[PDB]
């Protein structure tokens, strides 16, 4: 199906009221929870890129997505499919809110939230699937009540020009500076997504590596401007946001951006609010009776395996950000450590991304051991390092001896009271957990909390930081820059920020370091797209940006054609795996469910489906 949500003949009249417009608008905030935090969609944004390959416990969902000869990516197996029905349901709702609310004069500040969300949804769809329908059964961008059995896909430029740009431009004029409600949309997030949309369209027009689009359409803009024009607008709009940020801004340190106690901070422009839940009512009377934020489980592993020299289970599964529930379904390739996060001394970001030092928490399991013995018969207290992923003396580790006793493929080092494994020995079972998406719960007490519950944390969708990297990318592709905001200046803002350490996760303590001078100096004299993409991986690793960024820039092949990783536990042999990423893979399949739901001939269905996925 296309529209999941049920529609009443009175809905258009409902949306001629302010309370109806609010109703619709708040369901739009809700729709974010079915995408952002959803683990299988999350997969579709990351696996098969440089940031993620399949993990030891991987399903078809993750294997099929890696495009590495261990699965099949088809119209039934791509987890792009979570986006389709969710986005179109929301879009239809937005269509109703917008045509009826605007017709009657319902406050445009509020209506423009729906304008934003409609653009937002279409921008995800257009990148993911190519051209998609603007007509849902009642005309272009019109509210549809009774679902149609037939659909027609518009072209990419039609979606950008007809739906995405005009909505965002209007939204920017009318949206408030400060959020109306929590996580609420503002001028700044509308500007961000407009700049991104212009940036993405500009690349689409330029089409340097000749990746086909579907439906068939020529590489020119109905609005009549060239790629350069769009690159310039991307720059200008991003920069206008930076200069008029309302309440938003960068945190002092990169740790503060994704640290649990600082969720909902003013670097976050938009998020899915996973605390907010649904209240059922039956015929006016309360009835007892949400989707989960379980994306953080994918790039998290069985640290609970960790043992002492006396084979004691020293790490309990608990609801803390460094620990949390593991599904071992996605793993970081070694390129992440050797290329992306090369610098770990001057760069907060590696440490503000991965949990590297795993400590004992055994009293959460009801144990009362003062100390325990492991790692050359050394005593280790609670909350002290048991197992560390290291990047220093990697070629000295002794995996041959007592490291066996860890139940981790781990080894030892001299005068070192902790098990240890180097980043060149990372595998599909044992890898640094993704700390960004770990759970955060104040109500754990002295116990484990509820570690198998979905995360209650916001899932962060849009960040003030990205503005800098959107403008910088536009600058690299030829846009005319303003004084103090060259490509190099813009990149250096985020890099200077990255050199400021406020807290070390590895060391589990406050800290005071400023390596911003060093970071600024090590930035290349001139900036290429490769560097933008590396910075994007550093700032946004594992958050679900990667597939979009590599497809826009057409670097997906260059960055993902091969990855490097070791095997299961006790396998420290780094093997190179090669992917087969064809040009038609740059568009995801239309989900088979949509095709099956339509009254069409097999010929019409073949034509509806993107090339490569028709058999």
């Amino acid at each position: 199906h296309m529209d999941e949500q049920p529609r009443s003949s009175y809905d258009p009249t409902f949306f001629k009221t302010e309370k109806g417009v609010e109703g619709g608008v708040t369901s739009m905030y809700a729709h974010l929870r079915y995408i952002y935090g959803q683990a299988y969609y999350y997969n579709s944004c990351l696996t098969g890129t440089d940031e993620a390959t399949w993990g030891w416990s991987a399903d078809g969902n993750f294997k099929d997505a890696d495009l590495s000869g261990v699965g099949n990516l088809t119209a039934t197996t791509c987890r792009s499919d979570a986006l389709w029905g969710t986005a179109f349901s929301n879009i239809n709702t937005a269509n109703g809110v917008i045509e009826n609310g605007a017709e009657v004069g319902v406050n445009e500040s509020l209506v423009s939230e729906a304008r934003f969300f409609r653009a937002f949804d279409y921008f995800l769809l257009v990148q993911t699937f190519g051209g998609v329908p603007l007509d849902l059964g009642s005309g272009e961008l019109k509210f549809n009540i009774t679902p149609s059995r037939t659909s027609v896909r518009n072209t990419v430029p039609e979606v950008y020009t007809k739906a995405i740009f005009p909505d965002l431009l209007t939204a920017i004029e009318n949206l408030p500076a400060n959020p109306r409600v929590t996580g609420g949309v503002t001028k700044t997030v509308a500007r961000l997504y407009l700049a991104k949309a212009y940036l993405t369209y500009a690349w689409w027009l330029k089409n340097p590596n000749n990746i086909p689009t579907y439906p068939e359409c020529q590489r020119t803009d109905p609005n009549g401007h060239d790629a350069a024009w769009y690159f310039q607008q991307a720059y200008d709009v991003a920069v206008t946001a930076i200069e008029n940020p309302g309440p938003f801004g960068l945190q002092e340190s990169f740790w503060m951006v994704n640290a649990g106690p600082n969720d909902r901070n003013m670097e976050i422009l938009l998020y899915a609010d996973h605390t907010q839940e649904d209240e059922y009512y039956n015929g006016g009377s309360l009835s007892y009776g949400a989707p989960d934020n379980f994306a953080g489980w994918m790039m998290n592993w069985n640290y609970t395996d960790a043992r002492s020299a006396d084979n004691q289970a020293v790490i309990n599964r608990i609801a803390e950000q460094c620990y949390g529930r593991p599904w071992t379904r996605m793993a970081p390739p070694l390129g992440v450590f050797t290329k992306t996060f090369a610098d770990k001394v001057n760069d907060s970001r590696y440490d503000g991304t991965f949990t590297t030092v795993y400590r004992g928490n055994w009293s959460t399991a009801g144990q009362n051991w003062e100390s325990v013995t492991n790692a050359n018969g050394m005593k280790v207290k609670e909350r002290e390092p048991i197992f560390s992923f290291v990047f220093q003396d990697m070629d000295k580790i002794d995996y041959a001896g007592e490291g066996s006793k860890s139940n981790l493929g781990a080894g030892t080092l001299p005068d070192r009271a902790d098990w240890v494994l180097g980043l060149d020995a990372v595998g599909r079972y044992v890898y640094p957990g993704l700390w960004k998406l770990g759970p955060y719960r104040t109500d754990n007490g002295s116990g484990a909390g509820q570690p198998n519950a979905g995360s209650t944390r916001p899932y962060n969708i849009a960040k003030f930081s990205e503005l800098y990297l959107v403008a910088a990318e536009a600058a690299v592709e030829g846009a005319a820059t303003q004084a103090g905001k060259s490509a190099r200046d813009l990149v250096n803002v985020l890099r200077a920020r990255a050199g400021r350490w406020t807290y070390s996760n590895a060391e589990y303590k406050e800290v005071d370091r400023d390596f911003s001078a060093e970071m600024t100096a090590a930035t290349p004299a001139t900036i290429d797209i490769n560097y933008i993409l590396d910075e994007r991986s550093r700032e946004f690793y594992g958050e679900g940006y990667r597939w979009f960024d590599l497809v826009r820039t057409q670097k997906w092949n260059e960055y993902a054609d091969s990855y490097v990783i070791c095997g299961g536990k006790g396998d420290h042999n780094p093997q190179t795996y090669s992917r087969t990423i064809e040009a038609f893979h740059y568009l995801r399949p239309i989900p088979q469910g949509q095709l099956d739901g339509m009254e069409m001939t097999e010929e019409e269905k073949d034509a509806y489906q993107n090339p490569g996925y028709r058999d």
